[PDB]
């Protein structure tokens, strides 16, 4: 008959992956329901113990499991083993296959958009899940050059780890600097193809700021990425597109990130355009 | 919807079972936010699947073979008679603490209370002591009926029969033989001073289906009641001779119904769509 396909985290309040999975499941009539599980660290283990027994198609992984998940995987992709996170398991008849779709889903948004990675530099702000999951794929992608910068919190340590795994593994190039450099900054930004916003700034109860303070840095060949999607329009993506900016908001990796999931569970096609209306993604 | 609770069946192998359209079709009709699936789960990988159960925080669970006997030994409480029985088909998980239930046993009670029989003080003839008959005959005890006579053939459930009775003359009042199905005079005898003839054995059920335990009609006298746990084919040998002989009866069906019933009761505390289900499953 069906078989289920989890989400596991802690807290599972309004998630959008339970309706854009169910929706896009119910368009092609497949036998499969998503379901979301309140698992934390504490009852992790044995919610893998379920999805092992009860043979679970798969299940998706957020907070505060992701870097957990890891340790529960027979198998993780290159990207995942440099992020040290992952948002997908796919069970292959008791084998489970570890992968970070946030990474690819927001790589393959910035290609469908017809801009070409390889080769360009990036300044990337941030360095938690968002941040080390866009960075790890673009290095695989052959983006020359990641000029991340983060503030002096409890991520900047982390980044700092994340760039020395990518320099080691990878030919991408990653630079760490604190967010308060203001003169790097400046600097990075004029020698950028990409900016990149994977920090909470431009979330809620940050929707009234932005990590840029003037729109002059924001030259209209810049390509500017959101991964904030509440609200759609950032404050960051305002100023960019005032500044004749391409942009890409935050629920263009949310809808590809969904797809990568969906087919790696399903092995069908994601009914994109179908779920961009259903979620009313299009403004 | 992410608010939905899982509720599971947990069997090997899951062929034809009428459960999970019964509960959904219920679920959906009282608009409550439950899923009820079914997973393929054995005697091996059932114990990990009970903490899958609690884990992903599962309403509960049906259970069915191979693990309804297994299942007592991983819930916290039994009911008095499921403790008769040795085993469950019914979990309810509340706040991690499980409960064990057999709807087998007040289903086809049920099903004999709502034909308008009063079973206290009555004699019944139980044909068999597999997981169906021992559920009855353990309701039927705390139920107030005087005597069971038993039958059983010289199989691997002769001596389940026997300790069986044992339990049941031992914490109940009610009086349970068990006697050799082959002894003819026996059963005749006890066929003649019953008030309820109970078939819980696979006689009437493929490869059985053109077999009845009853091979003399004129037993059957029309105050008797017939009662039949087989529900394919709805109308078994035996229920053709009953009603032929103008006995009053009870097919399978009427303890399908109402065994779902109590399972959706115990789940949800709400009330079961009895007359809705009765129609969309062509009751
Ligand atoms: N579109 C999508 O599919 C998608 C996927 C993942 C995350 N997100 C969004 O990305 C954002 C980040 O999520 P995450 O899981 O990576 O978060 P996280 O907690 O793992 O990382 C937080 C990051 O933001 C930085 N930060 C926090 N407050 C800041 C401030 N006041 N000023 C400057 N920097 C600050 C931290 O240093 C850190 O780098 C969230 O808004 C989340 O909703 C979107
Ligand atoms: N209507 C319902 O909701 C419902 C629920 C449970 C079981 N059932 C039915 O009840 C029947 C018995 O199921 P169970 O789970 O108790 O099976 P079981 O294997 O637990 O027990 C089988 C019983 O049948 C007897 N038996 C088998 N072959 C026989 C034969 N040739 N002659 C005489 N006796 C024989 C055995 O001695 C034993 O007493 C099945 O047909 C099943 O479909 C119906």
């Amino acid at each position: 008959k069906y078989e289920l396909i989890g989400l596991m985290a802690y807290p599972i309040r309004h998630s959008l992956s339970p309706e854009m999975q169910n929706k896009a499941l119910e368009k092609a009539g497949l036998p499969y329901t998503y379901m979301a599980f309140e698992v934390d660290n504490t009852t992790f283990a044995s919610a893998i113990e379920g999805l092992k027994a009860l043979k679970m198609r798969g299940t998706g992984v957020s907070m505060p499991n992701k870097q957990l998940a890891c340790e529960y995987v027979d198998e993780l992709t290159p990207a995942a083993k440099l992020v040290g996170a992952i948002n997908t398991i796919v069970n292959d008849d008791g084998y489970l296959r570890g992968y970070n779709t946030d990474g690819t889903g927001h790589i393959r948004a910035i290609k469908e958009s017809g801009f070409d990675m390889r080769g360009k530099t990036m300044v990337l702000l941030g360095a938690g899940g968002a941040a080390t999951a866009i960075g790890a794929q673009a290095a695989i992608e052959g983006i020359k050059e990641i000029k991340l910068f983060n503030r002096k919190d409890d991520f900047f340590e982390k980044a700092v780890a994340f760039a020395k795994r990518v320099n080691e593994n990878t030919d991408c190039v990653v630079t760490v600097t604190d967010l308060a450099d203001q003169h790097a900054f400046t600097e990075a930004l004029a020698s950028a193809d990409i900016l990149t916003n994977g920090t909470k700034v431009g979330m809620k109860p940050l929707e009234n700021e932005s990590l840029i303070g003037d729109v002059s840095l924001l030259r209209p060949e810049l390509l500017v990425t959101e991964c904030v999607y509440n609200p759609h329009m950032t404050k960051l993506l305002q100023q960019a597109q005032q500044a004749g900016c391409k942009t890409i908001d935050g629920y263009g990796m949310l809808l590809w990130q969904g797809a990568e999931q969906f087919e790696l569970w399903t092995g069908k096609a994601f009914p994109l355009d179908y779920v961009k209306q259903v979620m009313g993604f299009t403004a």
